[PDB]
């Protein structure tokens, strides 16, 4: 069974939500697509997350991309869990997309 | 954004296989994982595909990465189809992975 996988666009909007992401986070892919990825985390990260993406696009200075971090995730039901996050960047049709891989540490 | 997404490791081994990829290629994620991505393409690309990955790891000079290409995919039943392929490079746990988006052009 693989880890959860999520794809966002350059403004943090979820574009793809894997089957393992559905199970872990509780949202169906249809529900998750079109929402900001910030729904998947507690405060204060949630309020700050757009700024993290914007800063990266401005500076190209990675903090988690290619680096990884243990962080706290938040499920649809409101409960939280420890998770490892890896992130990649790619271009498709001239626009940036970020792919995140989420390992449930519980 | 194409709906079909495939993730491979630095040796071409499938790590993740999204639901649209499963539908398009006719393989379960549970079955695709651990197989070489070369199962998804006809010859001659199939038997050259490892060399493409290894040459990229050597040179860091993209061919398809960041650019895209129309290529031929192969379903489990042997039938083929035109597809647009987009690819990005990423790192997780200090190892390279490749994120591929597949657009069926049928
Ligand atoms: C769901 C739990 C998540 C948490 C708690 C979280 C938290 C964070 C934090 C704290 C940063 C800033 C790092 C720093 O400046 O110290 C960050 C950056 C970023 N995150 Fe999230 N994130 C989560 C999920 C995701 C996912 C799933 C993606 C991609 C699909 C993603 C994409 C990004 C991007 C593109 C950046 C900016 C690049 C970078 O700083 O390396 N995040 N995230
Ligand atoms: C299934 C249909 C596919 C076909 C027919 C195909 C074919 C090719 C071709 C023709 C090249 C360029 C060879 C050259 O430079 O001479 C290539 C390179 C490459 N492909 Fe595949 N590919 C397919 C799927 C994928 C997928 C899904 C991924 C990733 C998940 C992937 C990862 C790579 C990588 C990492 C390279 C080398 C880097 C680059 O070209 O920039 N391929 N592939
Ligand atoms: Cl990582």
């Amino acid at each position: 069974i693989p880890d959860a996988m999520i794809v966002i666009d350059g403004h943090g909007i979820i574009q793809l939500f894997s089957t393992a992401a559905e199970r872990l986070f509780g949202w169906s892919e249809l529900e998750a697509i079109g929402q900001n990825v910030n729904i998947l985390m507690p405060e204060p990260d949630r309020s700050r997350h757009d700024s993290y993406i914007s800063r990266y696009r401005t500076t190209s200075d990675p903090h988690i991309i290619g680096i990884g971090r243990i962080v706290t995730g938040k499920r649809r039901d409101g409960t939280t869990f420890p998770m490892h996050l890896s992130i990649g960047e790619m271009q498709s049709g001239g626009e940036p997309y970020f792919t995140g891989f989420v390992r449930d540490l519980t």
